[PDB]
């Protein structure tokens, strides 16, 4: 079967066949679309088909499909599964797998970059201290003094589900949040619960507006342990505005390295529950969401106050005006300090070129419009006008529950 | 079977049961989401009529009453003997209001119960259609104090006698292709303008020429009529700060009046049902003015502002966007023509969603259309999970008549 998508600005029509290789569920049915819902131990029986489907894809990609090496590898994996109930990936397969999980991540606008991913194999790690060392090395490598390089660090896979490796942090670098007795929040309101856990675990909180959180690291299903990332490895950018000299006195800064650490990587039926990965920011992630969401730093009013905008009526568009200036500030600040960042025009234009290339060479590119369209200036980016098809391919990155909800405390 | 939607800003969780009543298909499957795609007999008719009459009698708290049973009976007999049926005025009004209530792509539905319904089922000719439409235009415009209205022409019969308004909206501007290779006017209306010219319209060949109506009665060949110029309320666009803005020579019309959709009520199909409300400012300032395939004015505005257009990262497009949108809202407000900004409209929609959840068990909403085309996440609807599903009565897309029609 063939499915078409249309760009309503260019009238370019593309044809998707790749969707035929999807087997996992979307959440939608013929009677309901759940496109805007944020969240819509394996047996031997389920495992070998998943391994075989993956190894078939891997051997096809290297133009060795049906070879003796391919057949030998299927046999080797089959035997390993029946003998040990699981199997181990070759390094080549792991690298291919991680790259493909990124290529398949339908909510990621940055995928033009997917084939350039440094994979750090941390499957020989056994302790939380060992995890800390791997993560420091990842941060230093990825940061590269501001010339950011995409990377992923992959810790041992799930075995019985009782021995999981997990990074409890949702990203490697994030700022603490503290709920005050008066109901206000100091720092980042997104991280209040996790900050409370860190403190309970023994972290000495500085209690400021941009305190970098400690890592809370779980190895082999043991209770997690706290570590402080060496501050010299945490690159940060003070935020200033090219025309407005009062902007610096808002005292804003952000970290350069966006590093998602709470997702589960599935490759060939194996589950990598600790697989922190990093790229670089698109400016709106910081300037629109982190700064201006009502439930985050929430700086819109204070900025618009300083700009002396007419704030008596929403129809003056004061919030929109202040929004643009904050985002100019973020891009200017990162660029001035030579820390990699991409604006939403550049990133979306590149994504459309990537998507068209994927259609032509791969037969499709699953994309979640709800997440791909930037959270400001939607229709002046080309992705707003692009029809997309959202479906699930493996290898993949998946959401998993926060570990404090499921962890069996040993004591 | 029972579904939750969460707002991620407020943590408020709502439970949707209303979706179980849905009957029509979304385009999605368990394998593929098509959320972002713009376009994804006697025996058939009585179940549709019954489903509708049941909801109607429920709504007036007479479900299972003698008058309910008698009406089902009457309608059954009428379909059996005539192959169709006629709605009571009360049913027609209820159905039209509910089609709007069910419109999952409409952010303005807090307003749904305040709809003036003009019953034009007695109309027989295109001149009649013109009269009804001028009256709708004048009523809805109300010298700038706009009032929501719909005018409902006769229902589909055998499908060879369709009433259609060929125009996509009652009021739109002509588009013409130039020797220059460029487009004069609205590029969205080139084909339609050409049909107009070929049918006899003499075009002024300007940038903002109000198109004539092309009206089709009783499956006849469509005829041309110019809407009295004095009934078309237009707004010159100026900026409260930029003195130069007025010299771009921009204007827009006050009355958004969709005329190309099909109203389905109780299985009956109303192929000409132009309806109107009032504008959300982004519709004109972001989409009509700044779409690359529309008036595409961003470049000109940015230049008069003297922005650095060297790099995308100076956010020059974004700055100019906000200013164009400020000017649209200012111009409409100064001339006292009803308009709503995207903050106010989306705030109202959230309130309406909560009302619908509390009172009806849900609200079908298409997030892709509901979230405004600028400043998405600083409006509350961005953070609101929505479930999209199709309820009847409904407004549906239908093929442009010029492909369908045989002359
Ligand atoms: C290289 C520069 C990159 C850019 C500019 C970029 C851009 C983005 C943006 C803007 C989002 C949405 C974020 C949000 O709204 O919270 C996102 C999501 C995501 N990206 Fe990327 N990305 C990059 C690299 C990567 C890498 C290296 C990976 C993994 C190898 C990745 C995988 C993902 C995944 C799985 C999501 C969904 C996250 C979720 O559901 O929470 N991206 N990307
Ligand atoms: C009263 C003020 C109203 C406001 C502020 C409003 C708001 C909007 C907006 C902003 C859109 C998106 C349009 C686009 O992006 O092209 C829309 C779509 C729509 N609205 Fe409304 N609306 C109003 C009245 C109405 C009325 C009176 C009806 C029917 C009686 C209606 C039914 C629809 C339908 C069916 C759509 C989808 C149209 C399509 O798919 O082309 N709305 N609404
Ligand atoms: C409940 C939930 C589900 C899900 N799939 N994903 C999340 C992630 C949350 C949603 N809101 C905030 C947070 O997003 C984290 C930031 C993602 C950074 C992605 C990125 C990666 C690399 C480069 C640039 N950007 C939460
Ligand atoms: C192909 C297609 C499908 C569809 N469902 N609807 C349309 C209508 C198209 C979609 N983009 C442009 C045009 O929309 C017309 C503008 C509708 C105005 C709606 C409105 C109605 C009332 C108040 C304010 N606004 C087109
Ligand atoms: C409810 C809704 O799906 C939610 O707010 C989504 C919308 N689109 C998004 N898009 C991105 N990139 N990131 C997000 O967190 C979200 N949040
Ligand atoms: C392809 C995509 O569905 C298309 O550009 C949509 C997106 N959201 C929209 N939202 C509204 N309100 N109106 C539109 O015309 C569109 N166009
Ligand atoms: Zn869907």
């Amino acid at each position: 079967r063939f499915l078409k998508v249309k760009n309503w600005e260019t009238d370019v029509v593309l044809t998707d066949t790749l969707h035929l290789k999807s087997t996992l569920e979307t959440g939608c049915t013929e009677h309901i679309c759940m496109g805007s819902i944020v969240l819509p131990v394996r047996t031997k029986d389920q495992l070998f088909p998943l391994a075989k489907e993956f190894l078939d894809q891997y051997y096809s990609s290297i133009k060795r499909f049906g070879s003796k090496a391919h057949m030998d590898r299927l046999e080797e994996v089959n035997k390993e599964i029946e003998s040990t109930s699981t199997y181990q990936l070759k390094d080549t397969e792991l690298i291919y797998g991680a790259k493909h999980a990124w290529r398949n991540a339908s909510r990621c606008v940055g995928r033009i970059q997917w084939s350039k991913l440094q994979v750090f194999d941390a499957r020989d790690c056994t302790t939380a201290h060992g995890m800390f060392n791997y993560i420091c090395n990842h941060v230093k490598y990825a940061t590269n003094k501001g010339n950011l390089r995409s990377a992923i660090t992959i810790f041992p896979q799930r075995t019985d589900g009782k021995h999981d490796f997990r990074v409890w942090n949702s990203q490697l670098i994030r700022y603490a949040g503290y709920k005050q007795p008066d109901g206000s929040t100091l720092g980042d309101p997104a991280n209040v619960q996790f900050t409370e856990i860190c403190i309970q675990q023994g972290w000495k909180a500085p209690r400021g507006r941009f305190d970098v959180l400690p890592l809370l690291l779980q190895a082999n299903g043991n209770d997690p342990e706290l570590f402080q990332i060496p501050p010299e490895l945490v690159l940060e950018v003070p935020i200033r505005h090219p025309k407005f000299d009062w902007f610096k006195d808002l005292g804003l800064k952000w970290y350069g390295l966006p590093a998602v650490s709470n997702m589960l990587l599935e490759i060939g039926g194996l589950e990598f529950s600790a697989c922190p990965f990093s790229g670089w920011y698109m400016g709106t992630e910081i300037g629109v969401r982190n700064y201006c969401d009502n439930s985050r730093y929430n700086i819109l009013e204070e900025v618009a106050k300083k700009m002396d905008l007419d704030m008596r009526k929403t129809s003056s568009l004061w919030k929109d005006q202040a929004l643009v200036e904050i985002n100019i500030a973020v891009l200017y600040s990162f660029q001035s300090d030579k820390v990699t960042i991409v604006d939403h025009h550049s990133a979306t234009e590149s994504f459309i070129k990537h998507m068209e290339n994927e259609y032509r060479c791969r037969g499709g590119c699953p994309a979640d419009w709800v997440w791909i369209v930037p959270p400001m200036s939607g229709s002046i980016t080309p992705v707003f006008h692009q029809e997309m098809l959202n479906y699930r391919l493996t290898p993949s990155f998946e959401y998993q529950p926060d570990p404090w909800n499921t962890h069996v405390w040993k004591g």
